[PDB]
């Protein structure tokens, strides 16, 4: 069909979906051997064969209708084989080498300084790259093997160690100081509100700096949280981190002072009652910290799960079931003022409202103790009930609870460090992405024209990272 | 050791000026003493792995785990002692609060500090404006306890599937330390050393030692 004498059929033509060839034979690929092996055997032949044919422009630059690139388009819907090959590929043909992305720079016997073009791997933000797809999107199914592909684990690498960690730490222990400045700030508050201006002496000086420097602080935070709101790279293709994971935390933090600014300025008793709350969540954001090196604390994924997963309905069905029996005890129990402050122990059906006697014997079972021996007063039933209330309580919830515990040791597996190699990965891009990455503190530049020159991505300059390796071949 | 001595000797200096509040260091010796037992038993018969733990968590993870944990804590102090701010009641502390009374935050800080700890004792009282209160200190228990039981067993969990034939690989390298500063300590060159072997031509050599070249020899049996 490539060289029918009769009507042509050109591989850069697309569908509707603007997939070409490609696309489509990306689109069909898995994570096999014999589909990998064929789809990437073919993608090399079609691709070779149409840049024979046209060695103006290289049909892998052919986007879809989402905008996206055959290597772009393994990345986002997870194909490890195929985007492997696609980002360490290598051609020796002059008229076909140009489309490489392996390239050699030179060798000293034993030792290979392989330079692979990450031209479309990052693109300072001009246009969509491979790593943000990889990493930022949380829908991929092979994240973690394809982010340590060879040129991302080592891209990863360079910029952690350059404006990466640095960085890191910078804003770790800005961000601490501010919450202790919150703290101190909230702590010598003006007793019981009353927001006065009488900045003159140097301490309170120094607690009017506090207050500026947090106000500061959270404002600069709402910044940050509606840049990255307002910035989204492509519908369907986004943050959109609302309502899940930590940013909202942000954005309720910076809600929090910015209305307990407002009430104080209107100086209303039972209303900084947020401040306080703010700083509980402030500090809740220090755990989610703590996410980049030295096998940070796993706290981050068991919060992420707990947070919405079975343990959430586990409590609640031991709620259901604590609050049963206590409407079963207390409707047993039922049947001269005792000066107590609940109404009365039963004494013949007192009454009241529920919730006084339910917390009255939901605190006496969680302490435990104390016992309720007194004579005669009814069969054994109630006792018998009790006995089997906490023996079954405190023998499964024990047993279950480190059940659980060997499960999740043996779960959080190298499973376990993957999730905190994509924490360090996200910490790194948004470290990036936070201020102007164009600038000259971007990765790597090498040959400029001929030898190094084709239309992948950037000028012939093809902005080239340099792995070195060793092999004894 | 160094610290030990040290101690011992400027307490024989105070003890000779006989000075009251000085002796105190004595006893401290004596603690950094003990300390040192721990570090022994490093030799046979599978000895305590304590030493790896205490030669980890001294400047490991769990420092900073155990100063993030105290950061946690005293910025919830310092909330809900803001939050509770607002006659001599006689109390060893000032006052419980009681309308902004105030003094020094070290005060009210350990008396919070002391009643969570403890943890019971509630305080239930009556109106006592909103139960926002009482929310965030269920909240702090509440992931306290969890996520403390929950990390500190996982990471119980990563330890023993760690502590493998590379703990084993430290006792021997803890046993083979032992004897080689045993050995470094009196004189080697004593009749003590290694067996001696072949004297000259088919056990002669110039590599170390003389022509005699000393030589260990390592029994074994093979079906060849």
């Amino acid at each position: 069909l490539t060289e029918n004498p009769h009507k042509k059929a050109d591989m850069r033509r697309q569908d509707s979906r603007g997939n070409t060839v490609l696309h489509a034979l990306v689109a069909i690929a898995d994570n096999t051997r014999e589909n990998t092996k064929f789809v990437t055997k073919m993608y090399d032949l079609l691709l070779l064969k149409c840049s024979r044919l046209f060695p103006d422009s290289n049909l892998e630059t052919v986007l879809n209708n989402d905008g996206l690139s055959p290597l772009m388009m393994a990345a986002k819907t997870g194909k490890i084989g195929v985007f492997q090959h696609i980002i360490r590929r290598e051609v020796t043909d002059e008229d076909t080498r140009h489309l490489s992305r392996k390239f050699k720079d030179w060798a000293y016997g034993p030792v290979y300084s392989s330079l692979y073009d990450l031209s479309s791997l990052d693109t300072c933000g001009e246009e969509v790259s491979v790593l943000e797809i990889l990493v930022y999107n949380s829908k991929i199914e092979n994240r973690h093997e394809m982010l340590a592909v060879e040129p991302i684990n080592e891209l990863l690498r360079d910029k952690w160690r350059k404006f990466g960690a640095v960085s890191f730490y910078i804003n770790v222990v800005s961000y601490l100081c501010a919450m202790v400045i919150f703290t101190l700030t909230a702590y010598y508050q003006p007793l019981e509100g009353t927001p006065p201006y009488p900045y003159r002496t140097t301490v309170d000086y120094l607690r009017l700096a506090g207050e500026v420097i947090t106000l500061f602080t959270g404002v600069l935070f709402f910044f940050t949280s509606i840049k990255d709101l307002f910035t989204k790279k492509c519908p369907g293709v986004n943050s959109l981190f609302v309502d899940g994971s930590f940013q909202l935390l942000y954005f309720i933090y910076s809600v929090l002072v910015v209305v307990s600014a407002a009430l104080y300025l209107a100086g209303i008793e039972a209303y900084l009652a947020v401040m306080v709350f703010a700083l509980v969540l402030g500090w809740m954001n220090a755990l989610y910290f703590t996410r980049g090196l030295k096998l940070t604390g796993t706290y981050s994924i068991m919060i992420q799960k707990i947070l919405f997963k079975d343990l959430f309905r586990f409590l609640l069905v031991y709620l259901l079931f604590m609050i049963g029996y206590a409407s079963a005890l207390v409707t047993l129990l039922n049947p001269q003022s005792n000066c107590t402050v609940p109404t009365y122990p039963a004494c013949r059906d007192s009454e009241t409202f529920s919730a006084f006697l339910l917390d009255l014997f939901k605190l006496t079972i969680g302490m435990g103790d104390l016992e309720m021996l007194s004579s005669a007063k009814y069969p054994v039933v109630f006792i018998l009930l009790l006995v089997t209330y906490i023996i079954l309580t405190f023998v499964l919830l024990l047993n279950m609870l480190i059940a659980l515990m060997g499960e999740t040791v043996g779960q959080v597996s190298k499973e376990s460090k993957h999730i905190w190699k994509l924490q360090w990965a996200t910490t790194i891009l948004d470290i990036e992405r936070s201020f102007p990455v164009f600038l000259r503190k971007a990765f790597r530049s090498g040959e400029m024209v001929t030898v190094g020159k084709s239309s992948d991505g950037t000028p012939d300059r093809r902005w080239c990272f340099r792995v070195d390796e060793v092999n004894w071949s």
